[PDB]
């Protein structure tokens, strides 16, 4: 019936879409009896200028004292010439961390009233619906040794590390398995099996849990045909697993797929606290305080949050729902505007989203 | 004005399709006062047949010592299950890294009389005309240390090593630089400069190399961006270089990107040996014999042995130009057939392309 919600609203148009989606998160609740408390805490730029790192103690305490974190967006200008553990971005890699949110979820649907915004085809766009499953606090953007040393004679060498052990695959795997039920029923793993001993033992262990998930239809498929089928048929997935990688490369592709990247949320879980809940698009700082950001995304992440986060199911479809009533009576951001609609700013599309809640 | 030229016949449509393209090569090659000695060995399934391996000393020795090899496809059922040093698709690492060709060149190509075969809007897909560069015999699927082993607490860990020398990056960097060159002039290099290290690396021997091409347009992208771009505005792109693992996901998603797998060619180049010519598409087993293969691919990849390969560009521009008539002449085999157009077998796409070159 209460919840506690820590808000990292962040950089750029972050505060502005997240303010909003604590409105809709709180009506859509309300209706389901549902409440919430909330703290606002500084990550990224923010806390660099408040406090001066991109993550105080502070923040992670918080964040992990409570049910679900709603994070809005970072970056800047500002701090782009800060060495690398005092950028804003590192605060994200530290909260990811100290979160153990190891599984990132980011669905990719084309919405029927945003099917042209696709470069591909109508009817291979249209419908689409998948999840990518990934990977997101190992591999080799952090695996071990890692560098660029000189050799014998005057030549450096760059070098990284892909490696996972057996519990990091299957806890990803797992989550992955909960994630199809929740779906359609079919996970498809995606790994490079075929040449590297790293995705061999990912196929080892994904295969082994298939007999606790009977249900669930698990099928493989390598890294590159993935590419390939994202762009041929997407409409072919339900949900994707794979590592953080390739998980990084191909849903950044679906995302594309769909076209309006402004509109696609994201949930990063872990195995028994307090989820990450993330639009993907990025702090978009040259229009920041100019009342043209998104706020669906964040919306929707929001809805992830209750569904994904908290398993408040009903209060999360009322937010969807709400999102489609707005888009349907035709209003549009700018980056989803096209002819016909009703282009309008942040705040009005969001007190559109408001009424169909409150209708 | 005559050269040397080793046929690679291979497996399933291999030699259907070698046997019509090595006629155009000599028609196109005639008309240009070149002529050719051509001599057939055996690799993959049909070597492992023949002689026991997948690639026996002979075929090496033959490879290197002629002006160009041309090869057909490798792969069948039959062989599938060999362990793997005996697997048709050894011998294709195999010669690869005999003949040091480091540098694979795929073209992805929208050809104006197929643009309706991409799942991409015709308004996007049009005039797609792209050359990935991708290093070819280093990288992750080469790297050392590499393995599963059985840590302390008796769980498995998969790993592999993403590595290159600076002299790997330099010589894979110029060829990419030199192939602009024949092309428009820009070259994008691609990378994950803003995690891996060995990235970094790739970067800064990129960068460091531009002093010397000067005349060429150098931009740098990151892997999971350029996927979201070979989607969204693939006709951006010239002349794409990067490594191993990410030329290998990219190159496909741009193949698939062109609507039609059968008609993509692609060439591997060394610092001063003879080339390797080849189709992208497989040996297609269950169409074998049956005379239905598209042998334009393969007709395609003799044009490149000639431009990249021998530097007889008008040659090389007498096979393409042959293509597009027999392409506007309305003429496809099966799996680029659409209504209106007329379904032809192998042989007879062979026989009009070879009406138009000998015209
Ligand atoms: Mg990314
Ligand atoms: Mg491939």
């Amino acid at each position: 019936k209460r919840y506690t919600i820590t808000l990292l609203p962040g950089d750029g148009i972050g505060p502005e879409v997240v303010s909003i989606a604590k409105n809709v998160l709180q009506q859509a609740g309300s209706l389901e009896g549902v409440e919430f408390n909330f703290r606002e805490m500084p990550i990224g730029g923010a806390a660099l200028d408040l406090v001066g790192v991109p993550l105080p103690e502070e923040t992670i305490s918080a964040a992990k004292e409570s049910d679900a974190v709603l994070l809005g967006a970072i970056g800047g200008y500002k701090w782009d010439n800060n060495e690398k553990h005092l950028r804003p971005e590192k605060g994200l890699l530290q909260i990811r961390a100290a979160l153990k949110v190891f599984a990132n979820l980011r669905p990719a649907t084309v919405l029927p009233q945003l099917v042209d915004a696709s470069t591909l085809k109508r009817e291979v766009a249209e419908g689409v619906d998948l999840m990518v499953v990934r990977e997101l606090t190992g591999g080799i953007y952090f695996g071990e040794p890692r560098g660029i040393k000189t050799n014998e004679n005057g030549e450096e060498v760059g070098f990284n590390t892909e490696v996972y052990a057996a519990h990091e695959i299957d806890r990803i795997a797992r989550v992955a398995f909960e994630t199809a039920r929740k779906r359609r029923g079919k996970l498809c793993s995606v790994d490079m099996a075929n040449v590297l001993e790293a995705s061999i033992l990912w196929r080892k262990r994904v295969t082994a849990l298939a007999s606790e998930y009977p249900d669930v239809e698990l099928s493989h498929m390598y890294v590159d045909n993935a590419a390939m089928q994202l762009v041929r048929d997407p409409k072919q997935f339900d949900t994707i697993v794979t590592n953080n990688i390739f998980g990084d490369i191909l849903s950044d592709e679906a995302s594309m797929i769909t076209g309006s990247i402004g509109m696609l949320p994201s949930a990063s879980l872990s195995d028994s606290g307090p989820g990450l809940f993330e639009p993907i698009h990025g702090s978009a700082p040259d229009i920041a305080g100019q009342d043209k950001a998104n706020p669906l995304a964040t919306i929707l992440s929001a809805a992830m949050l209750l569904k994904y986060g908290l398993g408040e199911e009903k209060a999360a479809k009322r937010i969807e729902d709400a999102v489609l009533v707005a888009l349907n009576n035709g209003f549009r951001t700018g980056d989803i505007y096209s002819a016909g609609t009703k282009l309008v700013g942040c705040k009005e599309m969001g007190e559109e989203v408001l009424k169909s809640v409150d209708s």
